């Protein structure tokens, strides 16, 4: 009816969230999931998702407590798998006698029957400790269940006047190494990169993941035998691209939206997904409503102003990511998003400033669309 | 040789610029200066400049030290008067047997001068004691002495993308009512507020610190009936502003800087500057020069892209203040200033973020020229 180990749960509870996110650089598309299985008070099972077709973090869990499940509490990020052998049988056969998940399963038509299920064979069962953290936890696979849509981070790199390229075209280096390598920090955790023809055309990109960039931080939780390139999605509606331009060379798949299938011979890695016309447009609403549906939860947008307008005007981002340098470029040099037809003062896009951060010389500045 | 009371001088030197800074929005063309006289281990008198005409630091706290001030230890953020009946004379005439000076006067051909005078009359005197903070307190009055140049914060207001209207000319609310608030304290502790012709004819603004947009902090400092308005210096090369703008019907006085006298008859506070040609523009270089001459400490810029990017061209920014507002106006919006000539992304002007910060809805960057 009430107990008082809730300062006890919330510290166990807490570090299954810090082992889920352990896997959040690689257990793309699947969401992070940590479990801590404690027996009289001391922790006898950890363990979180690191890879799709891995077992579940309640299995390594349970791997790790054998014997010492018996009588156990669990913590889980996420509620149990009611028929994926799934793990609330797991649990269950294991002996635990209480189990605690942060929350319930997303998907309604299954939300509730793994807890369901272990309550019937006689365990305590209770969820929403810690919702608001395990949501955070996942927030691009969750908004890609209940929306269709991925989560999309649209970055941005100017001058102080906003600024991307000088009049002739010359862009080399507004910002700083370090961004470059905070970019990558940030690229590294998304399910996959998206770019544009134009910009591919004008920069012959790799649009790849570099281990060598990364913070001590990061590469001490990612092994670099472990580096999974993000997909690389290529928006061309008129197949520019060529198969000898660098992205479609580096490791890891490539992915073309296009209006319809190229002719040429392209390297294994590099699938084509067909998408619908909007007016003489590839559907941007279309496209991603796809890319959903093939379970794409989350999609870090490098691309030029052109793609950035676009995708701001379809309403599609739900995050920028904003490298400013200390630099004034001037008014003849070229802006940070086309937008065409705004008009009015009223109709401009409109944001909230949630972080402002420092990175070398350099300013980060994170906005949602409020 | 050597004393233990390094801490007890720490203490008492820091009222004393806590004291000094109470005056920065009265003091100009004074420099603010604390003042801390202390007997037998407690603070006897106190005082700080807060109106030129009014008496130095030094004699407030000689005042309120009375009798008290025999074998007292007095702690100045500023070196005292050598012949202004001087602070040095009032000190020594007090019985004050020991003097500590944050600073000495910046003047080289006074420098010490005080100290020396102190040390003469049998007073043990040194100097240094938290000098970098005593600089600071006076920063732009100091950057005048030393170069003859006014320290320029140049004030920037933007969007996202670094937009200051929409093509339309609409510009109604970029930035907030918060952003205007800081502008306001900003602006009360400028020595003058400098525009241009241009934005006085395209805006018909006042310029003036309104008491009523300050926040509780700096009203607590800064009673109501003491109001200083800022010098409102309007550059104005072919005379095209009226007598029937707004700006020079607003309490305190008003400098046009012009190219030859305008024939017009004018408020009693407005007053002219005539400044020589450079080309076919007045010479912004020698208007600096001029108004450091007038003694002009510091000038906080209210102008549009033209004025500000001919102040950075010509090298005389010490700061730039950019708020930010979370809005994108597109690339056919107006940008931040004006940069002619500039091809190179080498040539830019460059600066290093010190200071980020929210500002209701908005950030501030504040800059320096690095
Ligand atoms: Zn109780
Ligand atoms: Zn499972
Ligand atoms: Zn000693
Ligand atoms: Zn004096």
């Amino acid at each position: 009816h009430h107990h008082h180990h809730h300062m006890q749960d919330e510290m166990y509870m807490a570090r299954a969230l810090k082992l889920a996110a352990r896997g959040r650089f690689t257990t793309h598309p699947n969401p992070n999931v940590g479990c801590v299985i404690v027996k009289d008070g001391e922790i006898v099972g950890e363990g979180f998702h690191y890879r799709a077709g891995e077992p579940h973090a309640e299995v390594h869990a349970l791997r790790m407590a054998g014997d010492k499940a018996k009588g156990a509490t669990a913590y889980v990020t996420l509620e149990p798998c009611s028929h994926h052998p799934p793990c609330c049988d797991a649990l269950i056969a294991a002996g635990v006698a209480r189990v605690v998940a942060a929350m319930q399963d997303p998907n309604p038509q299954v939300a509730g029957r793994g807890l369901y299920r272990l309550q019937q064979a006689g365990i305590d069962v209770s969820h929403g400790l810690m919702m608001n953290e395990a949501e955070a936890l996942n927030k691009g696979f969750l908004k890609r269940m209940r929306t269709g849509f991925p989560w999309i981070q649209l970055k941005m790199g100017a001058s102080l006047d906003g600024r991307t390229a000088m009049a002739s075209g010359e862009s080399q280096w507004i910002t700083s190494p370090q961004a470059r390598r905070d970019v990558q920090r940030l690229r590294a955790q998304s399910h996959a990169i998206l770019t544009s023809s134009a910009t591919v055309l004008a920069d012959d990109p790799a649009l790849t993941v570099r281990w060598q960039e990364l913070s001590a931080d990061t590469q001490a939780l990612y092994p670099q035998e472990n580096l999974r390139q993000p997909l690389r999605i290529v928006i061309d509606s008129q197949n520019r691209v060529t198969p000898e331009h660098r992205i479609i060379q580096q490791q890891g798949e490539t992915l073309f939206a296009r209006t319809h299938a190229d002719e040429r011979a392209w390297p294994d890695n590099v699938r084509t997904l067909l998408v619908p016309e909007h007016n003489g447009h590839l559907d941007l609403v279309l496209l991603m409503m796809q890319l959903g549906k093939q379970q794409v939860n989350s999609i870090w947008v490098e691309a030029g102003p052109t793609l950035a307008g676009a995708l701001l005007q379809a309403g599609l981002v739900d995050e920028l990511i904003v490298y400013i340098a200390p630099k004034l470029l001037g008014s003849d040099a070229r802006g940070l998003c086309a937008l065409p037809g705004l008009e009015k003062l009223s109709q401009a896009p409109h944001f909230k400033f949630n972080e402002i951060r420092q990175v070398g010389p350099d300013v980060c500045l994170h906005l949602t669309t409020a």
